[PDB]
DNA sequence: AAGGATCCAA
DNA sequence: TTGGAGCCTT
């Protein structure tokens, strides 16, 4: 059901249209949220750095728990995510979320490679 | 400004 | 051996 939407996303025109890791990163998130805004929330409450906070309803909250985190507003959602990270960390975040929303590792790996 | 590999710390 | 983030090329 959800796996379908994601798989459709990677093939979508606008996904292929994003030109940078971040944009693709945002889109995956935006999409994972609209899929199950509920499950997304739970997967989210359990995702954070060793000192940095990753997602938060307000920006200052990200601005308050780390230095030069690049808070960006996840379009379509009530969440903000940090952006000062390498593609490896981005996949790690996506990976953490999808795992929570219990996705097939196969597809999960498929997504990261597109980031 | 912005993105994100690179590099350093824990 | 995972995570932070100043830093320098777009």
């Amino acid at each position: 059901p959800l796996g379908s939407a994601m798989r459709e996303l990677l093939l979508s025109d606008e996904y292929a249209e994003q030109k940078r890791a971040v944009n693709r990163f945002m889109l995956l998130l935006s999409t994972l949220y609209s899929l199950d805004a509920q499950a997304f929330a739970e997967a989210t409450e359990s995702l954070h750095g060793r000192t940095r906070v990753y997602f938060a309803a307000d920006e200052q909250t990200l601005l308050k728990n780390g230095n030069q985190t690049k808070p960006k507003h996840v379009p379509g959602t009530p969440y903000w995510v940090i952006t000062n990270t390498n593609t490896g960390r981005k996949c790690s975040m996506i990976e953490h979320i999808m795992q929570s929303m219990q996705f097939p590792a196969e597809l999960i790996e498929k997504v990261c490679g597109t980031i």
